[PDB]
């Protein structure tokens, strides 16, 4: 099967590439693997594939770590994201974003319902397993639990039936049938709970599958609008459609090639301690333990020497920048565009922790509007801070076509250099804030809302006759021909590749 | 001499360093040496010496490019700024703006008069030299003159005698004996020319020194305090008193060993056009001149095959950023410090384009003045923006103690996570605004005035009991016999030297 098609062959695929380091003597998951890809994380270093697993027993698991990290190269920096999508190896961010939005204007492509699949190969009933007792990784030394969920699709449908999402949403074992984690506003786990909630009759149906189809994976983390079911989408996306198969315990639908597969509800009046988690943002704070969803676990399927994928998220770089933030800034891209905006491009600036987004502006019909910078930022604020594609973002900068948003260098040289503090900015305190930032849920102001910004880095000009500089650096201060005589000349004279 | 006290000291232990590349085919001074010189500044190569200037006669001049710019490695990034001081070459930036603190609590010593020096081997009078006839570069393609200074030293005298300064500021050759150039408030050569206006008798006399002590022009690129003469501070901080030589025209004195000495006037009544110049933020604006103070040269003198320091400013990383940035972050610690605020460190990241400065705290002794957010923001923001050294300065970061301001990545990473835009910041509008920066002088506001924030990122419990959190780093997340654990086998395992 296509790695990007099949979470195991997608691991073939990274040995292939020389983007694999295989594990084979012990190793422990109380804190030693996730502190291995935590280094390879920090480092642009090769997948840790951990093989031999202190606590593995009856095929669960063993582990993969930084699934959607980078690679050192500048030329193959997005490899191991491209390799979930069918696409070169050297495939750009921008054309790793296209490929995940080509999907929004195209008819879903229903998943393909088959009767069985490499996910059956193992079972264990409610008499049979202990989550406490499988190998589940302790990520960061103060977390308040074992987080066996950091890279799994949970599955929850809509009541009607009509939606069924899959979501990336942390969580962490309770005890040996249960775990608790995350379901928050605004996002559709939480929604689809809320109809459920509303029903009162029953707990949800619930499951989650690890290793996953990759292609899978990035749309679980991508916000695609409401009511759309990610496994269309993802079947529109690879131009294929998604074998599934019916969970032994409830009518839901998984991957026919998951790694593993947990089947049972989400609870409609249950909670549990939950937390605290090391987080995208960098942080951790000791202690902070709150009430989160609880989940029952009535079955476990899966494959014959099962393979977890896990997220040692933190500090830079790892699947919450890469893939939280650039498909956040993707779907932003779309949702202005869609609402007459001129933007060409979005992305999220891995040095703003993935806070900010810049938007890449066509000045051309930006002048066409005839407008200022303070109802334009109004504009795109209120479009991009009142729809959830704009949650996790709090200050989006708006740059001219000079500017490659796909390079933090450039959009601090844009915003240090182009925002007036103050003036050029628009503060938006009546929008919904993304808590787990820090100056957010442990800051001084509402958890929940507002902290929000535009930050307006085009120049005054760019709105009427046109840009009315040049920049003060090589290839924008000397002729052509010039420049081409330094280079040319350049080893020559005495002064010192792309793959690499 | 030593290096730091002789510029052609100075060349030699770039030489020996092998931090210099020596060019003695013939280059051109309409921008081509300016343009290799931006390519080594824009990839951290070695300093270009042009030894075969076209136009070069009578022993004026070879050019230094890149004097102040940055080393490739990592071991001794700044060490051709440790080599205008006389420190290793592996000094921290720390050890460095220590050193250009170090004579603020000396006596000063002041300067030793001699007969004569090598600045003396040639001169020309004002019917033997032309400024037009001088191989004075273009340095950006679109700027309205040949600057010749943008490494020389101007030296002025408040009328009374008693103050006699020395710093960079940006000339142009106006014809074949004037020169215009930016003297502008608040900078001491703007303070002293108002002296002298308000006189009214005569011009001021002036000289300006090219290849002078590197230790000199360092503090001429530092905002030492109004009144203190450079000359006895450098004295101070090297443990020597400088040898000066009067110069012929006037009763100035400069530097013994300067390369290339100009004499003269600046007018108290006549300007001329002066700019546009590729600026420090990045940018040139084609096309804007405006009136600038007019310089007349009487008298030249020189050594012996003279070399001209050349600043080709612009974009990262250059001379405007290392020393200007640097040197007023530097002067900021202080004066927060004697302003008893519990501030340790500051810094002017380099991905700000200098304009950002970062001041760490003390948060000890923060916890102990029992105070809050917009209460220190208000008092840190008042001291350094209504002062000269908060001038460059349009942002204030506030950090506490577990970040080293001398690492953008980690600046960035606690502004973007512990400052809330808007609730955790103060703007001042009323303040003396730094007008090159594009945003302001070709901004929405007043070039002038305003557009300067102090931004907290200070958490709340810095103030109150103590940080709360942990990095979610591999440092901090995993205890200390793991991580070594990890390090010791690391190649082993199948992961990836500090000079490089
Ligand atoms: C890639 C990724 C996405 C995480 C995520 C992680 C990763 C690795 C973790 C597990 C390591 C840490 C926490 N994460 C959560 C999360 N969203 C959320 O609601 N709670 C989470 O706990 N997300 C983001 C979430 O997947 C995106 O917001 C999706 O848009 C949610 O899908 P939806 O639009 O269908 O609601
Ligand atoms: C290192 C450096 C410093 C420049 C400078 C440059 C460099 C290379 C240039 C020449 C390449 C471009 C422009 N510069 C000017 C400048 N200050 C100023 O008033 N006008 C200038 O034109 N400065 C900054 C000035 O030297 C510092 O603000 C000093 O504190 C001034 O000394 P003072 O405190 O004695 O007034
Ligand atoms: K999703
Ligand atoms: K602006
Ligand atoms: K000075
Ligand atoms: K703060
Ligand atoms: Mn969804
Ligand atoms: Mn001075």
């Amino acid at each position: 099967q296509p790695a990007h098609l099949c979470f195991r062959s997608f691991v073939e695929a990274l040995k292939v590439d020389n983007d694999l380091v295989e594990i084979n003597t012990p190793i422990d998951p109380n804190l030693e693997a996730a502190a291995i890809t935590r280094r390879v994380c920090e480092t642009n270093d090769k997948a840790p594939l951990f093989n031999n697993l202190i606590g593995m027993k009856n095929g669960l698991f063993r582990i993969l770590g930084a699934p959607g990290s980078l690679r050192k190269s500048s030329a193959d920096r997005y490899g191991r994201l491209a390799r979930h999508l069918a696409l070169p190896p050297t495939a750009s961010m921008r054309e790793i974003l296209d490929k995940m939005l080509s999907a929004s204007d195209m008819p879903p492509i229903p998943p393909t319902i088959v009767p069985t699949g490499p996910c059956k190969e193992n079972s264990l009933d409610d008499s049979e397993f202990d989550l406490t007792e499988l190998p589940v990784p302790l990520i960061h030394k103060s977390d308040g639990g074992k987080y066996i969920q950091t890279y799994g699709m949970h599955i929850v449908q809509s009541p009607d039936g009509t939606w069924t999402n899959w979501s990336i949403a942390r969580a962490m074992v309770h005890d040996k049938n249960h775990l608790t984690g995350l379901v928050i506003p605004p996002q559709h786990i939480w929604q689809i709970h809320q109809m459920w909630k509303k029903e009162g009759r029953s707990d949800v149906p619930w499951a989650l599958a690890f290793g996953v189809p990759p292609a899978a994976i990035m749309a679980s983390s991508m916000p695609i609008p409401d009511g759309v079911t990610e496994a269309g989408y993802v079947g529109a996306m690879t131009g294929s459609s998604l074998e599934l198969v019916k969970c032994d315990t409830n009518d839901l639908y998984v991957p026919a090639t998951s790694e593993i597969v947990l089947e049972g509800t989400l609870s409609i009046s249950e909670t549990g301690p939950e937390g605290p988690f090391g987080e995208m943002h960098g942080y951790i704070f000791p202690g902070d333990t709150h009430l989160g969803a609880k989940y029952k676990v009535n079955r476990i399927t899966y494959r014959n020497n099962a393979i977890m994928p896990m997220s040692s998220c933190g500090r830079l770089t790892d699947e919450t920048h890469t893939m939280i933030g650039s498909l956040a800034a993707a779907e932003i891209r779309k949702l202005c565009q869609q609402n007459d905006l001129p933007i060409t491009d979005a992305f999220a600036p891995f040095e703003s922790q993935v806070t900010w987004v810049a938007l890449r502006v066509d000045t051309e019909k930006l002048r066409a509007m005839k407008t200022t910078s303070e109802g334009f930022r109004k504009r795109v604020g209120d479009v991009v801070f009142n729809h959830k594609a704009g949650y996790t973002i709090h200050r989006l900068v708006l740059v001219g076509d000079d500017i490659d948003v796909y390079e933090g260098k450039d959009v601090l040289w844009a915003f240090s250099t182009r925002c007036r503090p103050g003036m050029d900015e628009t503060l938006f305190e009546d929008v919904r804030g993304f808590p787990l930032i820090p100056y957010m849920g442990h800051g001084n102001g509402p958890a929940h809302r507002g902290g929000k910004v535009v930050s307006d880095a085009l120049m005054p000009t760019e709105y009427t006759t046109g840009r009315n500089w040049e920049a003060a650096d090589f290839n924008q201060s000397y002729p052509e021909d010039l420049k081409q005589k330094v280079l040319d000349n350049w080893t020559k004279m005495g002064f010192s590749h792309h793959h690499h």
